[PDB]
């Protein structure tokens, strides 16, 4: 429901999260590795959004991709990643709130995201019809993955919401983006997005980014 959306109700969540197995949704690694892998390179600078006590960034170190940092504004679940993954230097925990990314622009060459656009858009009445404050929160997570991916950079994202509720997000032709998409995971259930920085959206995403826009 619509508590997901609110720092105090992670916070509680996350206490104990450096002790505790770690926990993914919408998939872990596993589920999405093949479809996700192809797009990384070994030396990609990549920044994973909303990273929770996910396995994911671990599993992309172990994977070869060792450049991860991952940001979330519960201040209690980075500081537990940051002790549970003491032993792996090469990745970088902050707390930050993904409407405002505090980097320099052009500082990534890869964005996750898995869940966390999922949790600012939690509880909002009617799926088809998106409320003014879940379409600016949104816009602002997409204004800063675009301005901190460097010129041919790729935003993926990892989430529930099918392309007939998604696709109008992220079809907005100012992010300077194309856009694709594949399924995966639970029940072929699950959306991956594509997002690649120098490409074009479609007439159709276009006509469906203009319906919040
Ligand atoms: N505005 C915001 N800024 C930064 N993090 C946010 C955020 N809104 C929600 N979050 C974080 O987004 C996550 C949503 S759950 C997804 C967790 C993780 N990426 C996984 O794949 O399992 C939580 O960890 C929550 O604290």
């Amino acid at each position: 429901g619509s508590g997901y959306r609110e720092v105090e109700y992670w916070d509680q969540r996350y206490q104990g999260a450096a002790d505790s197995a770690p926990y993914d949704w919408f998939g872990d690694f596993s589920s999405f590795r093949a479809l996700l892998e192809p797009e990384l390179r070994p030396e990609d600078r990549i920044l994973v959004l909303g990273c929770g006590n996910s396995a994911l960034s671990y599993e992309l170190f172990l994977g070869g991709f060792p450049n991860v940092t991952s940001v979330d504004y519960s201040s209690v679940v980075v500081a537990a990643m940051q002790a549970c993954y003491a032993h792996v230097p090469q990745l970088r925990w902050e707390t930050m709130d993904v409407r405002k990314l505090d980097f320099p622009s052009a500082s990534f060459d890869v964005v996750l995201e898995k869940g966390t656009l999922d949790a600012l858009l939690a509880g909002e009445r009617d799926p088809w019809t998106v409320s003014s404050e879940g379409v600016h929160t949104v816009d602002q997570v997409l204004s800063e993955v675009s301005r901190v991916l460097v010129p041919g950079g790729r935003f993926i994202s990892m989430t529930s919401a099918a392309p007939h509720f998604r696709t109008r997000h992220y079809a907005q032709a100012y992010y300077g983006w194309s856009l694709r998409h594949a399924t995966y995971g639970s029940g072929f259930h699950f959306h991956l997005y594509l997002m690649h920085k120098g490409g074009k959206l479609s007439v159709a995403q276009l006509a469906l980014g203009a319906q919040i826009l």
